[PDB]
């Protein structure tokens, strides 16, 4: 589709960052953010980074985004989903992180879709 394609081709522009900036901001004021704010703590999950590839966090984002890391929406939504995926990964479905890796994941999806349209018309 239109945002499909301008998701993967379309250059991010200083316009387009304040608006990943707002998608990033309205993340960290969810109230089930809090195990992604920061880094995994190794002391609370002694065996994440030797199980865990690429580790990412929404203040390891906040850099990126400050220091215009992404080109492409693509590489963001990249990012960000592999706080989720790393979440699922590592943690039982009824673990609290699990949960909370599912529903900041559907308002991504959500902010996300609104900042697509945002773009494109
Ligand atoms: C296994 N596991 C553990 N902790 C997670 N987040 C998290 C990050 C930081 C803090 C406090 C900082 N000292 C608490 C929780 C995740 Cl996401 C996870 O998967």
């Amino acid at each position: 589709s239109t945002e499909d394609a301008m998701t993967v081709l379309t250059p991010l522009t200083e316009k387009d960052y304040e608006g990943l900036k707002r998608v990033l901001r309205s993340l960290q004021a969810h109230k089930m953010a809090w195990p992604f704010l920061e880094p995994v703590d190794p002391n609370d999950a002694p065996d994440y980074y030797g199980v865990i590839k690429e580790p990412m966090d929404l203040a390891t984002m906040e850099e990126r985004v400050q220091r215009r890391y992404y080109e492409k929406l693509t590489e963001f939504v990249a990012d960000m989903t592999k706080i989720f995926d790393n979440c699922r990964y590592y943690n039982p479905s009824d673990s609290p992180f699990y949960q909370c890796a599912e529903v900041l994941e559907s308002f991504f999806v959500q902010k996300l879709k609104g900042f697509k349209a945002s773009r494109s018309h």
